């Protein structure tokens, strides 16, 4: 990225952490972090290394195209959906404009398309929703809440929602006598008074 | 690559891929991000170094000779087809190339018929058709999808036939009740709503 | 960190500390060993990470909330709570912070915010109490002191207490010859001096 | 090589090719690519680390020490043959020649030596001789060319011959019902036209 | 160390020795191997990072502790005790000193106290005393000896004992026929002699 | 070496060579390449970091010792036995003597005496002599070749002797079949002609 080629410790990484965590929350920090600075020519060989996933990786090309048209409809010269891409620009053409005066960020544009589609496409591969999170019979309560919390991760919200949720819902799926103890604690209690008033049983 | 000597913790990359990986679809963008830049003496030492499939590597081989046939034909000193190939070529001619004002890319077109020769061979080692890949009785739909997308990704055709293939023939080759589902779905359904409105079953 | 982006072999690093060690009184140091003069979007990036643990990860979230609170209340442009989190301010303004005349080590602080929580979350993760190990009947004595101070280390209090701790409350969990011996070894006994009498058992 | 000490992550990798790969014909492309612009003192280094196979290490030294005493007889100071070969010479003298202008390739030379004996070496290693592979009666045909390019890569011979072994000889070899289908195809098939016009059987 | 922070390949490969070698006297050469001309705010992340052994771990802080009181009652500002052990100086303060003109060797002095403290550690963590080692039945000689020489490397003493116990307790251990070859072999006769006389049996 | 500190990388692989490959003949080039131009200061660290082996590691500090005794006889300041073994010289004296004009090779010294001392440990740990090399009844030439050579490797002698061993010995101890074959071969026949004409049987 910013010129060098991308190095190969890089793309070994990426591909073995696609193929490793699947779809995972955690991915997307993990594509932000590993290309940074990067042109557009280096995230699409970053997308096309992924051996398997090719439906879910469709999917993001699709809403690559969707973004695309929206800013080809919106809007040197002037970079339009199928430049930002990078399948109809030069090297020299996009290296030109990162570094010119001033710079268009191409490259940061299509990082956060891809962001974005990442994000839709882990939405999808959650496997359950969170109402159908419960509490079990005989269950440690600092499991459950790192059960309850990472389901909860995946789904994004407004933050008026989710602080609803958080607050309301978690205490709701509890056991009789974790929910007793949960309202024995009373309100304004934090997670981290509920999770050690509750951690003896 | 563009002067010093391409580093061991490459080739060792190459050739694992190529070991591992066999002749899936994805060794041609592998290829293409390991090699940048390179000058053709280069990518004869990527080339000579892979073990086994000796059959298809000299397959690979009888289509740099028809392309530099091909260019011979058609045309410091000119550079011919087997000028190109850097088999009848000093370092020090192809660097000043390289390096001169204007630049002749002959690494560029020499990793450019390399592609064209990795297409063809990876097109004839897809192991079966499109029309042959049927959805199965109980079978997830994302694992359909997943399937269906892998094969028509080895092969390569012009836009205008595949955007009817993936349009038409996917939805053809359903289940009786994944038929129904997307037909019930309706025209200028994309893939993320099909998947989504038939993920239940 | 201080500007280049952060190597992919410090994430795996840390992930893999995080995964592995899970949270014991080791991973404070080595947290703050691997990221050294960091501006906070790097801490993000090394906290996001983390696939597992997000319970108690949300806990480090929300005693930045509260540190974050403080500092708002107590008080280029004046750096605020959230400000300090880097969840509201770009890279430009931290770097060009971080490099200013005087700099304000607004990662610096972002990183002893995280060594407290960090501290209090492994405080918690502690297996048991202090008071709860007891010798065992057939156990080297080394071993004994090894496990001791290992549960010693988690909790974090006043040198006062904790030397009282270490010199009396040591020497009365043992068992009735090891106390007799220690006993007959007297006051001043320095640790080294403790073991090396009664090694012998 | 061109002054600095070679890497042990260069030793390490041609200690470890030579054991594992055995003497397999892709040994020779390896050991060029490793050692770029070596000095002699620096392909001895390469040789002598290589633990086991030192019969036909030897062989490889009688094979230096024929191409020295013909060098030697066919002629700073003049580089004679105990000089090409670094046992005579001091690594000032070696530096100074590959550094003076003209320069004399001293190191280059010794390669070429190199690989004169690697090729002799890996000829006598070939298990077997060409004409001692046959088709077998249940093979997949791709298999069988790949075999059989496998065994005819060993051997090296004026292209001449080898374009008459490989357009007839391996016609010649087949079964029945494989050399029914190549007679119909008739002369002038390329090889990708035989393999996919036999690659249903 | 000398400013740059520490690799993690450093913190790495010196937990991994402590962990896996334990304490074996060979721990000391790579301890002062891997930290060279590091500040004290280095050895002190490279003494924390250890997970387990915090009984010893202390016992070698108990020795910093002694070191520096000595120090300070034997004694920019004057370094005292508690500023070379790196908990009471600031980082600016000691690259300053390590940098002035003349430059006080802090770091060094600190190293130099934990090479102590890992002396007598190991000392203690020797299995056995060197009076216990009795040469076996049937066990070669040369085996034996090199069970005597890595008892006799953990003890520490005057060169005057040590060459006693190197030259005469070694043939006064060894079995009947050892000891008359040893005996018939005479005086004056080096390690080297003594194994290649008695290597036969 | 020639200043910077030696990386653990280089460390970790004379360990781990020492630990497997044990005393083999293969070790002494290994230690001549990883330590190139190195201060005594640094082989000394090389050569304490070797855990097992302590008997024969001893015996090279015998004949360092000698070396040494006969170098004082023998004879900025004048560098004595005891300041090539680096035990009573500082690195500051060191460097100034290996970047002085003219520089005296003092590294250079020792890491020839260590050659030495590593050549009589290995010919002292050869398991068995040539003359005890016989043809099995029923073993392929190329092994029984590969096994005398390794085994005549260990041993050093002058070249007079080894010419007449590898010549009439190797014919010596063959079969009688095989002694046929290669007395019917005749005189002035190579290594490479007698194993190429006794590879059939």
């Amino acid at each position: 990225p910013i010129h060098q080629a991308i190095s190969p410790l890089t793309l070994n990484a990426w591909v073995k952490v696609v193929e490793e965590k699947a779809f995972s929350p955690e991915v997307i920090p993990m594509f932000s972090a590993l290309s940074e600075g990067a042109t557009p020519q280096d995230l699409n060989t970053m997308l096309n290394t992924v051996g398997g996933h090719q439906a879910a990786m469709q999917m993001l090309k699709e809403t690559i195209n969707e973004e695309a048209a929206e800013w080809d409809r919106l809007h040197m010269r002037e970079p339009r959906g199928s430049d930002i891409a990078g399948t109809t620009s030069t090297l020299q053409e996009q290296i030109g404009w990162m570094t010119h005066n001033p710079p268009i960020p191409v490259g940061e544009i299509y990082k956060r398309w891809i962001i974005l589609g990442l994000n839709k496409i882990v939405r999808m591969y959650s496997p359950t929703s969170i109402l159908d999170i419960r509490q079990g019979p005989k269950e440690p309560f600092r499991d459950y809440v790192d059960r309850f919390y990472k389901t909860l991760r995946a789904e994004q919200a407004s933050q008026e929602v989710k602080n609803w949720m958080t607050e309301t819902l978690l205490v709701q799926n509890a056991n009789p006598d974790c929910k007793t103890i949960l309202k024995a604690l009373g309100p304004g209690a934090t997670l981290e008074e509920m999770m050690t008033a509750c951690q003896g049983v």
